[PDB]
């Protein structure tokens, strides 16, 4: 642990992106502190997902040996390779963050999950020839960006908010106005302090009747200005984002190699987390080397998920955690477990 | 205006002597402020509950741009008259306040925050010279009263504090079975807390007037204070190096004099003067050297209490506080309060 100050997670079976996600959440310090505050007193140790996350986080913060997850995987039910093949990374994030948000209801940290992670967008449909429009505001906790045909994150976001035509056979059913020509789009109302972006790195290919991986080059910046994708900017807080984590997949399949790059303090000092092995790495190894190979090389290593933190919130999100942020009760609970196990 | 410094004052409401000085001192003990916010003040009465009254003063100190009142707070613990404050020393009011919140933090996630911040351990011994008898008393302490008359500075006070006293001749020690014996009395520090409260003995009983008088002698205190040599056993993993945080000052010879506090709230050596409702930036010299007290050649303005913070604990003790550290429940309760009188 002393190489970097950070401890790894055991490779325990094939859980694909799990270890990567767990480190990403662990180093969302404000989330971690909120999780320690959950009132898991009466919870049963084997079935409680909130306690199990407390346990993983406690061990990540204090253990100098790699940390196990078997109680965690048992607690939310994904104990086989199939569970991870049949879910996307953001679905596992939703499973975990939903559990702890519900456990935080009625406590001092209620609402921590929404405040850190959920933004607001509006999706619209506008009829060209008649006076009819439909608006639906929608909350989101992650964004799935299209990469195929796009060179970088900015072009992905341009694509995401682009106006789409519904004419010809596409025509919009406008109800009492009949079939109409219209343009459909989405706009961002807000962006959250912690921004979870998944890249669409598998696409359904009819040729094989199965999904294949997209290995194309796709660039993302260390610093991400997003003000121009809001509907209305705030001069008092520009939507400037800072890269926190790069979740990486090497290979073409669920048998590939999953790792995560983080700079946990947000200072641009990066480490690579490869299950039990954590090592310091260059910024290039974390960012540019995970852009993905371009056509010429004749490279299946590339990012599928990025975490950005709003500039204006970085010091709050990444605020230091001391072991006095872990309640004595929980400390004793987990330390009792260690004594039972070691004998 | 609060924008001068970012800090707001407390109203001068009658003669509460050192109270406003001590409230700012505690408010800028950030780790303690956050714990106080975490207290479960659901069902207590606003005019009866001291823990709720402290939350409310702290909440207003953190959010209001007008000076903050204290009548609800003084009413909740009973000191409504100048006599109430005249009869107690500063550390007694501190003890009253910290006792209330610590009791209220039992069973909660922040249980024990008060001892962790403020309590040290000392051992007091009497050792018989000529017979085999020794009496040892371990004791907790939350504050230290330092003698200043005849001492030039804090180091000489601490030298005095731990100096061995001879019990012989007419002040021989009653050693019980061993009769009257000659012995040596002393004190040793086992631990020093992260937040160190030092009262200077600036009032001494004088036989000439048969009453207490203020001692206005020069007594120097440093910005950095190494204390390792006063520990019975030192720790090479954490030296007892302390950083000056606050200087509580008195002007006059009288409880009718002027009470102010100087703080550098962030511990970065940028000082402000807190003069009830008026907070202003000041130089380091006005906070420290100007409060040493007039050297005889010539001043009744001087420090009576200093707060030091252990070097190794500064970033934890002074960890920044956002409004996310205040539970939404409590915010609503205090905002309902404010609307009722606003109308
Ligand atoms: C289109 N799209 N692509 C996505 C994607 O990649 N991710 C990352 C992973 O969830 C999935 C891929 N792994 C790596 C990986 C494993 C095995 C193979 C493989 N096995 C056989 O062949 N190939 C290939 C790969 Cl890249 C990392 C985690 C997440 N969401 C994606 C979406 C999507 C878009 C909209 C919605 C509705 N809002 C829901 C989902
Ligand atoms: C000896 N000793 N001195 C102390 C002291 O100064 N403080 C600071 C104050 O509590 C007291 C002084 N005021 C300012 C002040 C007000 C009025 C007059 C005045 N008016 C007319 O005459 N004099 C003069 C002044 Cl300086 C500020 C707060 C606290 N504890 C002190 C002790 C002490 C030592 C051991 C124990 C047992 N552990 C208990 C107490």
């Amino acid at each position: 642990k002393k190489h970097t100050g950070y401890v790894g997670l055991k490779n325990q079976g094939a859980t694909c992106y799990m270890n990567s996600l767990l480190q990403t959440l662990f180093f969302t310090n404000q989330l971690r502190k909120a999780v320690y505050m959950m009132p898991t007193e009466g919870d049963d140790s084997s079935k409680s997902v909130p306690l199990a996350l407390q346990r993983v986080f406690y061990e990540l913060q204090h253990s100098d040996k790699p940390v196990g997850t078997k109680k965690l995987t048992k607690s939310f039910g994904w104990e086989t390779l199939d569970s991870f093949m049949q879910h996307d990374v953001q679905e596992l994030c939703r499973v975990l963050l939903d559990n702890v948000e519900n456990k935080m209801k009625g406590t001092c940290v209620e609402g921590t999950i929404p405040k850190l992670f959920r933004g607001k967008m509006v999706s619209y449909i506008q009829c060209k020839e008649v006076d009819y429009r439909s608006d639906r505001r929608e909350d989101y906790y992650d964004i799935q960006l299209s990469i195929k045909g796009k060179k970088n994150i900015f072009e992905s976001f341009v694509d995401y908010v682009a106006v789409e035509q519904l004419d010809g056979d596409n025509k919009y059913d406008a109800g009492e106005h009949g079939l109409q020509e219209a343009e459909k789009g989405v706009k961002f109302l807000t962006l959250p302090p912690v921004l979870h972006l998944q890249l669409m790195r598998f696409m359904y290919d009819p040729q094989t009747d199965q999904n294949i991986k997209i290995n194309d080059r796709f660039e993302f910046p260390e610093q991400l200005p997003l003000d121009e994708f809001l509907q209305k900017t705030d001069p008092k807080d520009p939507a400037n984002y800072i890269l926190h984590a790069v979740l990486v997949h090497s290979g073409d399949n669920h048998g590939g190699h999953y790792v995560v790059y983080l700079n946990p303090k947000g200072d641009g000092k990066w480490c690579k987390f490869d299950d039990d092995v954590v090592s310091r790495c260059t910024k290039e190894e974390a960012i540019e080397h995970n852009y993905g190979g371009h056509d010429d090389d004749l490279h299946c290593t590339n990012a599928y998920m990025l975490v950005y933190i709003r500039e204006s919130k970085l010091s709050e999100v990444l605020q230091a955690v001391t072991d006095h942020d872990i309640p004595q009760q929980l400390v004793e609970r987990l330390q009792e477990e260690k004594r039972i196990e070691a004998q």
